[PDB]
């Protein structure tokens, strides 16, 4: 019963039932009665014809041709190119902004983030003919050739964590659907239960902003509200008083998205809809030109995720499978979350749906996995909201419970939703603004980094968040973030010879001149370290005691308190040589003197544990001499594997390390072992370890992880190199079977090499995984590292 008259898409958001005017009055039915008539005007559309120009002001009319509109910042975005012969943005030579160029009264350059729904990286390149606008900003700002998306590469889990720099799992948003057991609520795309504040976790950009004294416009529209408007709106607010003008603002488009699920990525029309969202960027400049802003403003133009071609007859039913089919529910599509119907259903047992799901077709295009199985760099894990059971399904394809489900709703012939290493599900990032750099190409990152940047662009604090601040230092012309490494907490003993061979009783056996022995005492003494510790040894970030043990061939940080090494470093150059374990050193185990009986491995727990082997971190294959081989097999080098896992290890030992060592020209090499019992992506402490080698205090990884390290300059050596590194690294999951691999019955090289390009990882996720901070000692900025820890090697072609 209340009036909109002069609170036009109030920022404010007022308590019912006073009538609201803000944006989201429609989408809870609660506008007042002039809402439509007040801030949805249409009249005489949206641009100015040569017949408005300084026509007398006409308040029923979308937008003003008005001598007076400048002032009251409401003109068509097209009035001074129609009524004062100025040229469109786009028509204007790009020149560097090295400053802002604000009006009086402006504390910091506003920010505008413009966000389009589905907008694949490719797009930039394939639709540069028809968006001239968003070419301008890409080849006038800076760009990357893509950005990374969030898993899974749906539209809330994406845009919430642009919002918030969080993992999925963090912000709680982990699918467009969700169930969630505390709350025993659903949240769902339709409806209002996503309104609800507890689904929404972390702080979110608008929230910071606030809380900092930053006004924010709004970033959620409603559908209804044409895009026009909003880019109106967002200009009137900007018109505002110092006093009350937002700092931050959002536009959202639901294109190209929209069209693309009816069309797929690239149905011929497809070009329409990027046309329109150029357009629209067009209104936005030019708008922001005739404020004067168009030098001041920081633009972001960003996706949510890309698409991919899905049709419905690329859809594997659960019926085909399972014979329980109707005891499950299942959350379907691009991704599959599986649980039971019943709670009450005491028959109900994952294991045994995932067994009738493992490798059952030739061709399967899905893949079943405990929800801690999955690949940990999708960060999907450790959320209540997440379904024990996932699968993860091949691109182009689709999940479904029933024939009944999909032919019951070929419609569509786009979709996204998979794994966010796929090429089609790649996004956009183009930064263009005096915080900005000029004409400048940025490596492709992942959208959990922006929420830094946001705030660095505002002057804000960031809410603790997955981004690392710094990685994107690289962007910015100015509001650089410097961090500081942190402070290592334990600092190393260094044990020499301490302890005779006879003290020690691990049921463990071996077969085992001056010159030559001043100089085993160097290499123990660490002579050779400089060669196989090159960037520094990894600080210890947490409290523990361990010990720096030396050797020739390698160097490790040892845990007296998981009787393992945290960290094995060797360096592999190009000419290095593979030889073989000789005989008489098969199954042998050597005691180390430096290291107590007391907090070592004994061999007697492996002959035990009947499921249970041992592996080594330094490979004994790559020694470099005949002597030097003894200390692979030393029992401070030893770790539990499963034999089915040693089948992975041995072959990426015996020959993939020798094959990047060729490719890379050397190879610095650092692994060791992770505890993530309770699947949260962070270092277990002792009292979290589920698992033990029988027997003993002996604990079970759950994964074991390698960094390797070269020169990205290839053309200089792994150990003498200059300039900026080049690095891949793996989290191979240490599990007892390799179910995972379906074709595992073949020879490793038809399968382990697939499996680990699967498992690639940051060093970021390690470093968080392990308690561990790597490259601490190299010649290169914080910053340069900092992006290089957050490089993900993804195996996907141009
Ligand atoms: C990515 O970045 C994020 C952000 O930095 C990292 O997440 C942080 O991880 C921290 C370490 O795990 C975690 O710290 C805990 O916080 C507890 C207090 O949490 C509340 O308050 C904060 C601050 O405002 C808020 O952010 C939290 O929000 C979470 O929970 C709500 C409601 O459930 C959600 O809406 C929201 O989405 C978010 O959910 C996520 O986090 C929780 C865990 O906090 C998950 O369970 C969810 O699945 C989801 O992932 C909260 O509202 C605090 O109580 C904890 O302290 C316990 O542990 C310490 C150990 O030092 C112990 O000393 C304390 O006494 C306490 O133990 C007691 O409780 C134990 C558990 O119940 C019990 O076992 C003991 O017996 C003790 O009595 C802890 O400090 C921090 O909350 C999150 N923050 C966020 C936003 O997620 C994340 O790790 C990064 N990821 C990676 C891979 O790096
Ligand atoms: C660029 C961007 C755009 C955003 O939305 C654009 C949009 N408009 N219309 C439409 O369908 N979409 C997708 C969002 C976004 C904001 C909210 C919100 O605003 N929230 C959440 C908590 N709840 C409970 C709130 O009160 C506020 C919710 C979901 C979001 F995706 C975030 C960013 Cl960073
Ligand atoms: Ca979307
Ligand atoms: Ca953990
Ligand atoms: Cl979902
Ligand atoms: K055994
Ligand atoms: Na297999
Ligand atoms: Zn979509």
């Amino acid at each position: 019963s209340g009036s909109c008259k002069g609170r036009c898409f109030e920022l404010q958001e007022v308590g019912p039932p006073d009538c609201r005017c803000d944006n989201l009055c429609k989408s809870y039915s609660s506008c007042c009665h002039d809402f439509d008539e007040l801030c949805l005007k249409t009249a005489r559309g949206w641009e100015c014809t040569k017949d408005r120009c300084g026509e007398v002001r006409n308040e029923e009319n979308a937008c003003h041709c008005s001598e007076d509109c400048l002032s009251r910042g409401d003109c068509c975005t097209n009035y001074q190119v129609v009524c004062k012969g100025e040229s469109h943005w786009v028509d204007d030579d790009c020149e560097e902004i090295k400053v802002p160029e604000c009006p009086a009264g402006f504390v910091r350059p506003p920010l505008i983030i413009f966000s389009v729904d589905g907008f694949r990286a490719s797009y930039m390149k394939k639709g540069s003919k028809v968006m001239p606008n968003i070419e301008k900003l890409r080849s006038c700002g800076t760009h990357a050739p893509y950005m990374r998306p969030v898993y899974p590469t749906k539209t809330f889990p994406n845009l919430y964590t642009l919002a918030t720099g969080l993992y999925p799992e963090s912000h709680g948003i982990v699918g467009n659907s969700m169930y969630d057991p505390v709350f025993d609520a659903s949240f769902h795309l339709r409806g209002r239960e996503k309104f609800n504040h507890r689904w929404w976790g972390g702080q979110p950009l608008w929230i910071t902003a606030t809380k900092q004294g930053v006004r924010a416009g709004t970033f959620f529209w409603s559908v209804s509200i044409p895009h026009e408007r909003r880019i109106l709106t967002i200009l009137q607010w900007l018109s505002l008083p110092d006093n009350e003008r937002p700092s931050v603002y959002a536009f959202y488009s639901e294109q190209p998205d929209f069209s693309g699920h009816k069309y797929g990525p690239f149905g011929p029309e497809m070009t329409n809809p990027l046309r329109e969202i150029d357009k629209t960027v067009g209104q936005l400049m030019d708008g922001l030109k005739q404020l004067r802003l168009h030098r001041c403003v920081n633009v972001i133009f960003v996706g949510d995720h890309g698409m991919e071609d899905v049709t419905c007859d690329r859809t594997e039913f659960l019926s085909n499978y399972l014979t329980n089919v109707d005891d499950i529910t299942l959350v379907p599509g691009t991704l599959g979350r599986i649980r039971a119907k019943s709670i009450n259903n005491s028959k109900y047992d994952p294991k045994t749906i995932i067994a009738a799901l493992t490798c059952k077709k030739p061709d399967q295009h899905f893949k079943p996995y405990m929800k801690q199985h999955l690949p940990k760099r999708l960060h999907y894990a450790n959320n209540r909201r997440i379904e024990d059971i996932h699968l993860l399904v091949d691109r182009r394809w689709h999940v479904a419970r029933k024939p009944l489900d999909v032919y019951k709703k070929c419609f569509f012939q786009g979709d996204h939703g998979f794994d966010n290493k796929v090429n089609s599900m790649q996004t956009v990032f183009v930064g263009y603004g005096p915080t900005f750099k000029y004409r400048t190409k940025v490596p492709p990152f992942e959208n959990i980094e922006l929420y830094n940047v946001m705030c660095d662009l505002l002057g804000l604090k960031p809410a603790p968040n997955n981004g690392t601040h710094g990685s994107l230092n690289h962007l910015l012309r100015t509001n650089t973030f410097r961090p500081t490494m942190p402070d290592e907490v334990s600092r190393p003993n260094y044990p020499g010879i301490m302890y005779l061979q006879s003290e020690f009783d691990l049921g463990c056996t071996c077969d085992d001149n001056k010159l030559e022995e001043l100089n085993k005492r160097l290499h123990t003494k660490g002579s050779t370290k400089e060669r196989h510790l090159l960037y520094g040894r990894p600080a210890v970030l947490y409290r523990t005691s361990y010990d720096i043990l030396y050797h020739t061939d390698f160097e490790s940080g040892y845990s007296e308190i998981f009787l393992m090494p945290l960290w094995t470093s060797y360096t592999i150059s190009k000419q290095a040589e593979v030889s073989s374990i000789p005989e008489h050193l098969t199954n042998c185990v050597r005691p180390d003197v430096r290291v107590s009986p007391g907090f070592s491995q004994n061999c007697l727990a492996y002959k035990n544990d009947k499921q249970m082997s041992y592996g080594f971190l330094f490979p004994p294959y790559l020694s470099s001499s005949p002597e030097a081989k003894y200390d692979a097999f030393l029992v401070t080098n030893m770790v539990p594997m499963y034999p089915a896992f040693k089948r992975v290890w041995a072959y990426f030992q015996r020959v993939l390390v020798k094959k990047y060592a060729s490719e890379r020209n050397g190879v610095n090499v650092i692994s060791g072992p992770i505890f993530d019992y309770n699947y949260d992506g962070l270092r277990d402490t002792e009292d979290e370890i589920k698992q033990y080698v029988e027997g003993s205090s002996i604990p079970v990884p759950t994964h074991y992880y390698s960094i390797i390290t070269s020169c990205l300059d290839f053309t200089q050596p792994a150990d003498k190199c200059d300039g900026p590194l080049s690095v891949s690294s793996f989290i191979l999951p240490h599990r007892p079977d390799n179910d995972e691999s379906c074709n595992s019955s073949e020879d490793e090289s038809k399968w382990v090499e697939e499996l680990m390009k699967m498992h690639t990882a940051r060093v970021r996720d390690i470093e968080h995984l392990t308690g561990l901070d790597f490259y601490r000692k190299t010649s290169r900025s914080y910053s340069e590292i900092l992006t290089l820890k957050t490089y993900l090697h993804t195996y996907e072609s141009e």
